[PDB]
């Protein structure tokens, strides 16, 4: 959805996925420029438990449907 | 893993993930420049069934552990 709203919500995400969506640790994925619909589905799937990862299930706990779309827009538009 | 061997096993993967690791389709992820260790984990997780996606489970059933490392290195280093 809204890239700017996503930025506002990305401070925690940046600690692991990087300030510009490129991670510095090899087990944390890069998000910069990823497909927006794919990113949204992953966040939806962590929240629902469809994709089991204890760290990310925890990170999406407080995210609304709009928040996940917005975070996806923020990373997808990274160049 | 061995990027060169990976590239040689990548024809099927390229059909959805793109010839240069950037996909054309909104629900298919880009793999280009992704972290090698992360990509390797996901492939192992599709094969073990720990990550559920009917399409990718299918795609990994034929791959050895080395093939999966090799594909990961191929995408990670492009
Ligand atoms: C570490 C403490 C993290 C923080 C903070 C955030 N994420 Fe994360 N993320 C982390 C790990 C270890 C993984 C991989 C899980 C695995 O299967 O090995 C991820 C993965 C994601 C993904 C999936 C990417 C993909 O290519 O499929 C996304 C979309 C993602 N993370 C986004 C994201 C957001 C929006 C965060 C804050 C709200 C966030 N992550 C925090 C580790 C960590
Ligand atoms: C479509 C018909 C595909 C073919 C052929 C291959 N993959 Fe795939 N891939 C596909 C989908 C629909 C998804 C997303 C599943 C989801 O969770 O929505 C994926 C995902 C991957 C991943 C995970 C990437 C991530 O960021 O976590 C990887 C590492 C991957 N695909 C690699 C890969 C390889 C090596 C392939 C052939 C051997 C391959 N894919 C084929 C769809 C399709």
């Amino acid at each position: 959805g809204d890239a700017a709203a996503g930025k506002a919500k990305s401070v925690m995400c940046a600690a692991c996925h990087g300030a510009a969506g490129v991670s510095a640790v090899p087990t944390y994925p890069n998000l910069a420029g990823q497909k927006e619909a794919y990113l949204t589905k992953q966040l939806n799937d962590f929240k629902s438990g469809k994709r089991n990862d204890p760290t990310m299930k925890g990170m999406v706990m407080a995210l609304s449907p709009a928040d996940m779309e917005n975070l996806a827009a923020y990373y997808a538009n990274m160049k």
